[PDB]
Formats: structure tokens, sequence, C-alpha cells
């Protein structure tokens, strides 16, 4: 299996890297119907989402989401450094598929 | 699919979006029958509920409001600051939608 | 709906506020068969339990029982300050229905 | 109901109460098949697990079980000090039926 | 039951200890369809995961695969010393299926 998120992100379509090595800026969250997902942002406006669960999931990737929201919120608190994101960039805004994280 | 809380909020009937840039006062969180729910305040005296699970939500819903009440719970002890809260205003107190937290 | 837990407290029967004004002194709990709970006490003396969930609870409490010990376990860790609690006051220990922190 | 680890500890055949006034020295966690435990040690050498879940557990205790690992981790990560463990002694390592924090 | 780490790893064919004795460098989570997995590095370069869901697993170990994506975060975000892992050798990277933290 692909051991950094470069190799993994370069495995799948329609997918790119973001080189981020910052804090997230803003983390935003919402249980409204049809909407329930995250988004967050990085002080050089770079947004992103965290998918409503759909069609498009396999639902397994249906943990995935939720543990990846956990992930992000507890990233922004501690404001850890996000080094790259895994994006599908066919989504507006872009929608991760993986984060790396590093001092 | 919206890139903010304000634009997110727009999409929905009956909300609004309140501006509290302050960390959260306080936090109650209650297990009773019926009142299955958490009420933040801020300093100005600004409350708001997640509210209890019922018929205006659907199933996706429901896992997005529990995480909303971990986010709140983690916030006010974080004492991170909240922007912005969209909110149902037809409830009293206020229902929230989404929040955000910049700082 | 209550703006406040001393307003959700009086909606129920056989209830009462405690106004502790004090972090947790100790935190206890238990998964032996029969006794799964948390126990929690202040520096007064004054002891509270979670109640095992039995056929007393409804099933939408049964998250917001396993809430409220995810919610007694951090405020413990983090010493944050308890305001108030809405107990049953016809269990021993007084068993929790509602908690606010503030200050 | 009991009002603390002591006097829980009482209800139960084979168990006794360790008084370990201490944190956690390590904390080690397997998913191996047959082996999806916990296991701390103190300082000391004493040496607990929470046990692999099986017929000797009624349904109830699942969750309780699934908690302790989350507390046992929280309270290494934290330091926290460990005041007493209840335990089954008829195990080996002894397992843990309760826990009890204070400083 | 073992007592420890190197002693669960004994009772398994293709595995081995790696010693460690240092925080995690770097934390790669991934929602990407059939590869939900997370990826963790240390400074020596030395690369593990915990495996997607699978065949290999058996239904008590679903729980436990979570659990050590959750304790993988939450050592990396506390800069928490791993002692030890015990890790499946037949895999690339190879694969987590224990865990030791002691400092
Ligand atoms: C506890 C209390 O009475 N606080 C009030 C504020 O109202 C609460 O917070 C607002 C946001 C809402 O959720 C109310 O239902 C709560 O009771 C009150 O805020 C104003 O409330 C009105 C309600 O229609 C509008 O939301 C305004 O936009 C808010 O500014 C303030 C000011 O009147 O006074 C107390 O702090
Ligand atoms: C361990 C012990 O005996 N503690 C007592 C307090 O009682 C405990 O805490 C109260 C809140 C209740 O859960 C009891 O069942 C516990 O044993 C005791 O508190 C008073 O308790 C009575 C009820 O029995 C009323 O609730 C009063 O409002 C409480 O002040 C205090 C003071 O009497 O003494 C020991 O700390
Ligand atoms: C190539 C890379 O990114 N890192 C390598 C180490 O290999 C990685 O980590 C090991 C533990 C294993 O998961 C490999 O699949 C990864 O590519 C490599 O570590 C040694 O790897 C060998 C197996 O090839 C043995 O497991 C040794 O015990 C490991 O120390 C080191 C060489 O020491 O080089 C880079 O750090
Ligand atoms: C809120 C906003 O419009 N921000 C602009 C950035 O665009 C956002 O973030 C990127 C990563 C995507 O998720 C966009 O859909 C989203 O609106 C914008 O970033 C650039 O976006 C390009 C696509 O339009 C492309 O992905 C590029 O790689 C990325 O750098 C930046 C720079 O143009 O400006 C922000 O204001
Ligand atoms: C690794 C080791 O030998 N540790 C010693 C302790 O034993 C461990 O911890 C106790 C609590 C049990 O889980 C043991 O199975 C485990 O090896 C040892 O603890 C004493 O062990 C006795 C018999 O093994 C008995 O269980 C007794 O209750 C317990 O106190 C302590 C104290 O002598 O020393 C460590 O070196
Ligand atoms: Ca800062
Ligand atoms: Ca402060
Ligand atoms: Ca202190
Ligand atoms: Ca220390
Ligand atoms: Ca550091």
């Amino acid at each position: 299996t692909p051991q950094n998120i470069t190799d993994l992100c370069a495995e799948y379509h329609n997918t790119q890297i973001h080189t981020l090595n910052d804090k997230i800026f803003s983390y935003t969250e919402s249980l409204a119907g049809k909407r329930e997902m995250a988004i967050i942002t990085f002080k050089n406006g770079a947004t992103f989402q965290v998918e409503v669960p759909g069609s498009q999931h396999i639902d397994s990737q249906k943990k995935a989401i939720e543990r990846m929201k956990d992930t992000l919120r507890i990233a922004y608190l501690t404001e850890a450094k996000v080094e790259k994101l895994c994006v599908w960039n066919n989504k507006t805004p872009h929608a991760i598929a993986a984060i790396s994280m590093a001092n």
C-alpha cells in the first residue's frame, strides 16, 4: 500500500495535493438537513469541505467521513500544522480525501 | 455547495446569523427525558440551544446533532472563540444550525 | 423550551438544583455488571451518580446518558468549574439530570 | 447503589481494591484477533487488563468496556493520578472492574 | 492472557516488535475508497499503517481497528512517546497489531 499522502493521492482519479504547511484558520460545522458537513479554510483563503455523505461514497467511507470531521475539529483546536491535503478537485469547494500532519 | 457559514445559512428558511466573536460563557447539558439537549450562553446574554432530536430533523441530521453538542462542549472547555452561529429564529431560545470558529 | 438549568430542573418532579461552583474532586467509573455507572464527588462530600441505564429510561435518553459520563470525565480532567447540577433527589446517591458549567 | 469504589467493589466476588495513588506508567492497546484489549502498568510493576469482550460479560457491559479503555488512554495521556482500581483477582493480569481518580 | 506487548506479539505468526522510543513524526489519514486507513511515520523513516478493515479481520477486531486510529491521532497530537509497536511484517508498510506508550 502507498506509504505517504502524495503517493496515495496519485492513485486516484480527479485528485490533487494542496501543500498548506499551516494550521487551520477557520472551522465551520453544520447540522442543517442535506448540509451535514464541515468546511475549513486556511489563511491563504484555500477552502475545503468534508462532503455530505451520499451516493458517491461506498458506505464504509461513512465511518471515515465522520473520523475526518473529528480530526479537522481537533486539529483546529490544537493549532496542529496541516502539511498536505489530498482532495477531489471536481467538487467546489475541493473535497478532502486525505490529510497529513507533521510538526 | 456553500464555502462559508453565511452562504450556508442563506440556503435555509427562517434562519439568522448571529456574530459573537467570543468564547462561550456557559455550557449546559441535559439527559432528562424529552429534554435531551444542550444550551450555551455568551457574556452578553445571547442564549442558544441544540434542539432535542425530533420530527423537524431527518435521519442524516441525527449524527450531526450529536457532533454539534460534542463541538460546543470542547469549544467551551478550550475557551475557543466562536465567530458566528447560524440559527433558526422561530425557536426560543434560537436553535443552532451551524457554527464557525476562527481567532 | 428552558433557557437555563434551573428552569429545566423545574419541569420535572422529584428534582432539585445543587449549586457547587467548584471543580469535581473525584471521578469514579465502573464496567461491573449491573453497575455500569459513573460517580462524582465534590470537596464538600456531595456525591452524585449517572444512573445505570434501565427500564426507567426512554430510548431518547440512552445517547444522552453516555454523553453525560463523557462530559463528567472531561470536566474532571480539565478541572472545569461546575456551576449547578440538576438531580433526582429520590435516588441514593442523587442522580444527575443536567449539568451547567460557567466561570 | 454504592457511593464509592470500595463499596462497589464489595458487591462482587473475587475482587479487591488496589490503592495506587499514582499515574499510569505505560499504556498498551491491541487490535489482534482474540486479544482486543488494553493493558496498563504502574511504576512498581502492577499490571492490569481490560478484558477481551466475551461470554463472561453481559450485554450492558459492552459499552462500558469500550468506555473504560477510553478512560485509561486519556488518564495515561493527561498523567491523571489513579487513586484506586477495583479488579477481579481471579484473572491474570488482574482485570479492571472500576477506577477512581482524585488529586 | 499476555501482560506486555512483547508476549502478545509472540502469540502471532508473521509479527515482530519495533522499538521506537519516540513520538510520532507524522500522521496521515485517508477516507479514499477502499483505502480507509491511517499511516504514521517516525523521524528514523519507519512507516506503519493501520490496515483497511477487510477479510483478515474478524468481527471482534472492527471496533479495535477504529480505536487504534483514534489512539494514533491523539498520541500524535500529544507528542506521546511510543515505546514499541507489534506489527505484521508481511504487509507494506508494516501493519500495526498493538502499541505500547511509556515515557
Ligand atoms: C437569556 C436572555 O433572555 N437573553 C436575552 C437575549 O435573548 C436570548 O438570545 C437570543 C439570541 C435568542 O436565542 C433568544 O431566544 C434568547 O432568549 C437577547 O437577544 C436578542 O434576542 C432576540 C430574540 O428575538 C433576537 O435574537 C436579537 O437578535 C437578540 O439580540 C438579548 C437582547 O435583547 O437580551 C438577553 O441577553
Ligand atoms: C458520601 C456522603 O455521605 N456525603 C454526604 C452528602 O451526601 C451525598 O451527596 C448528596 C448530594 C446525596 O447524593 C447523598 O445521597 C450523598 O450521600 C451530604 O449532602 C447532603 O445530602 C442530602 C441528601 O441525603 C441533601 O441532598 C443535601 O442537600 C446535601 O447537602 C453532605 C451534607 O449533608 O454530607 C456528606 O458530604
Ligand atoms: C522506505 C521508507 O519510507 N522507510 C524506510 C523503512 O521502511 C519503512 O518502515 C518499515 C518499518 C516498513 O514498514 C517498510 O515497509 C517501510 O517502507 C526502513 O525500515 C526498515 O524496514 C525493514 C523492512 O523493509 C525492516 O522492517 C526494518 O526493521 C526497518 O527498520 C528503513 C531502514 O532501516 O529505511 C527507511 O526508514
Ligand atoms: C473562498 C475562495 O474562493 N477562496 C479562494 C481559493 O478557492 C477555494 O479553495 C480552493 C482550494 C478550492 O476548494 C476552491 O473551490 C475554493 O473556492 C483559491 O484557491 C485556488 O482555487 C483554484 C480553483 O478555483 C484551485 O483549486 C487552486 O489550486 C487554488 O489555489 C485561492 C487562490 O485562487 O483564492 C481564494 O480566495
Ligand atoms: C510484571 C510483574 O511481575 N509485576 C508485579 C505485580 O504483578 C502484576 O500485577 C498484579 C496486579 C497482577 O495483575 C499480576 O498478574 C501481574 O503480574 C505484583 O502484583 C502482585 O501479584 C500477585 C501474584 O502475581 C497478586 O496478583 C497480588 O495481588 C499482586 O499484588 C507486584 C506486587 O508484588 O509487583 C510487581 O513486580
Ligand atoms: Ca496560537
Ligand atoms: Ca481564561
Ligand atoms: Ca490544579
Ligand atoms: Ca510529567
Ligand atoms: Ca514539541
